[PDB]
DNA sequence: GGTCTTCACA
DNA sequence: CCGGTGTGAAGACC
DNA sequence: GGTCTTCACA
DNA sequence: CCGGTGTGAAGACC
């Protein structure tokens, strides 16, 4: 649990523990001894607690905090179990570290998505905890479903077949010269849900908490909207990043300028709202930084030059961004008609 | 020395040894103990010794095996000292790594156009180490010169003050709006000698050594060309990393883009020639993935649409990569009128 | 076609 | 995916 | 001035 | 500046 329960370590399989023992089967081109399987640690760390939707207690502790229970949660199991003899390096723990800030979010985030859903219905505020009434006309037509992307997603299947051609004829317009356009998939979109999805329950109800089949659903909500959401539907784009660094900071920079040269230059979309999350800016200067033009009609000067990224954000609880997705939603939805 | 005389150490000050303990003097945020003094290690393992221009064994040798010394003599000097207590972090030995890959590289590269130029003067082809002599025609207008780049450099200061005043209107166009055009400087740029400094006698030497003051000469050569270098003699600009991974290939591909945005489309420059030199390209797909197209007249597809990398190169040996550079050099001063 | 082993992505 | 660095320029602080 | 301390960059 | 990582998908293999 988010605790570590001692018996409830002890009742749990071989296969489902944090970690798992390696020793005896060597990886091909690695040294690692003990390996922290970070599926299992979300299941047991969060599996019946959601940050933000949770006990005052847990929404309101730090977020740096939060995000880096499992991982000591972890440690301490893989030293009652392999005693004088557990090791895990540095590099394995910052690199689970990041994608369980990325997945808590993201779970976050869909918990919001999925309450504002039902006020949208029609089906009351729900108030377990308090947060803020929006002051939106509820209407169906409002609705939302948040997508975290897999590894190699090019984020282009998710447009009308109509809206694919042209990205298509550009791409091979681009290779006929043996050229590409390379991109890092954004860890997170936001869509407006398609006229089809309109009455379905699974984008209706809140999940208690990250187990095994409500991790696959997360992931796996993806596929439901391919090939369906319209150009213009695309309400933001998320990159998560724990800890920023003066060079680091440039891979969302190019992810947020072909993004923005794919849609708003060849889609005619009216602007992408990219922004990035954090949590220790510190020992850099991304708040100017990230100030920046966006890398596309700069040597035309025909449209209009805007901010490639939207704002960078600390958040300092769960219940601060369960709050400012809240206020975005009720910001942006006004203007879409319904 | 370059293979760790124990005479030498002991004849060594107090500062001018490879390891500095700080464990009295602590960093205000850092747990650092032992810190290596990376110009000190330059100076110890490569003070007489200069790869690519000394022995066929040194000469020869594999190049991941001469960017690794110095950490490996610090270590053993380290031990040496401070038994049992000594301790140095993996990514502190990563960081000096990456600067002595650049370093030396730098160095060899310099070696490289003094020969050139001392050549092109017409003071005869050295031939200690035998290297291919060019069949270009002698002219002293055709000198180059090869500039390590500091941090926070603007690299658009080398240029004359009328190609200075166009850069300078466009980025304070771009700050009237609260906008920028942040960057990374490249890792070493090389430039055509300005008319003044045809008849100086600092380019046509070679370096013996990575001494100090050959550290102070090559890293501080860049004060000498501000405000002197055309915006059409920027001949190569060269990303130096260590290995690559699969989101840290990103950032050379920004840095590409913005320079030729800031040279081809706001200067008329012909083409700027960006290359990224790696030793461990392995786990990765760059070779294709730096095979892209710029970001820059794609809005509208007016101009010719090239690559933002020219090539990856991965050299074996010190003397290859010597070789690829008097190539290099003697296939593009070709196209130099005198 | 079905299971295992490896490799790129991030 | 990230976290631990070495150094040169800017910043107190008399 | 000018000397020691700190911070951002890469 | 960089090196040690977990996982899903593609590549062998009677
Ligand atoms: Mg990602
Ligand atoms: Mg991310
Ligand atoms: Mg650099
Ligand atoms: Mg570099």
């Amino acid at each position: 649990p988010f605790t570590y329960s001692i018996e409830a370590t002890r009742n749990l399989a071989t296969t489902e523990r944090c970690i798992q023992d390696i020793r005896n089967a060597p990886v091909r081109n690695r040294s690692t001894q003990f390996q922290l399987a970070q599926q299992n640690m979300l299941a047991y760390t969060f599996g019946e607690v959601i940050p933000g939707f949770a006990s005052a207690g847990i929404n309101g502790m730090d977020y740096r905090d939060v995000i880096g229970r499992p991982v000591e949660n972890a440690v301490t199991e893989g030293t009652h179990f392999f005693r004088d003899d557990f090791r895990v390096d540095s590099n394995a723990k910052a690199k689970v570290a990041g994608d369980i800030f990325e997945i808590v979010s993201s779970a976050v985030m869909w918990n919001c998505a999925a309450r504002w859903n039902s006020l949208m219905v029609g089906e009351g505020w729900r108030s377990q905890p308090r947060y803020s009434r929006p002051t939106l006309s509820p209407s169906p037509r409002r609705q939302v479903a948040v997508l975290n992307l897999p590894r190699s997603f090019d984020w282009v299947s998710l447009l009308v077949p109509e809206s694919q051609e042209v990205i298509e004829e550009f791409r091979a317009g681009l290779r006929k010269d043996g050229l590409g356009l390379p991109t890092s998939t954004p860890d997170l979109a936001v869509v407006v849900l398609p006229e089809e999805f309109q009455n379905d329950e699974m984008w209706r109800e809140e999940i208690a908490g990250l187990t095994r089949p409500n991790q696959i659903l997360l992931s796996g909500a993806y596929q439901r909207l391919q090939g369906r959401v319209q150009p213009g539907e695309i309400s933001l784009a998320v990159a998560f990043k724990r800890s920023l660094r003066s060079d680091r900071l440039y891979q969302p920079l190019y992810e947020a300028n072909v993004m923005q040269l794919l849609l708003e230059g060849k889609l005619g979309a009216p602007k992408v709202e990219f922004e990035v999350h954090t949590l220790a800016p510190e020992g850099t200067n991304a708040f100017v930084t990230y100030e920046a033009a966006s890398l596309y009609g700069l040597a035309e000067g025909r449209s209009a030059v805007h901010r490639a990224i939207r704002e960078l954000y600390v958040p300092p609880t769960a219940a601060d961004l369960a709050r400012r997705f809240f206020a975005f939603l009720n910001e942006r939805m006004e203007l879409v008609n319904g």
